[PDB]
């Protein structure tokens, strides 16, 4: 049920998408950095509590769900001085009490073998 189109959505977490690069390369859209994160972790408490870690893996690394077009959904990829590497470290961390301080599938904030 963690699948995109399933209990996640397609193309999840955009604005998570943009409050990593808005860290990690500087670019992003003009809001404040308060609004982005909200945005953000408002975006994955929407997604059942189970699914959370898989939608960051989603959103890190990116998944191709089966089907004759199924196209690439998410994934971090380089921007002009700003490699995929430096964005996936920070982005693992969004659950975290640091960051969004949302529980997962253990029930507590931590998704440990979200990164790599």
């Amino acid at each position: 049920s963690c699948v995109p189109g399933w209990a996640i959505p397609h193309n999840p977490l955009p604005s998570c998408r943009w409050y990593v690069t808005s860290r990690t390369c500087g670019i992003g859209p003009r809001l404040p950095w308060p609004e982005l994160k909200r945005r953000c972790c408002r975006e994955l408490a929407d997604i059942p509590a189970y699914c959370r870690c898989t939608a960051l893996s989603i959103l890190m690394d990116g998944a191709i769900p089966p089907g004759p077009d199924a196209q690439l959904e998410g994934r971090l990829e380089d921007l002009p001085g700003c490699p995929r590497e430096v964005q996936r470290g920070f982005a693992a961390t969004l659950v975290t009490e640091a960051e969004c301080n949302l529980a997962t599938i253990s029930g507590v904030a931590e998704c440990p073998w979200i990164l790599g």
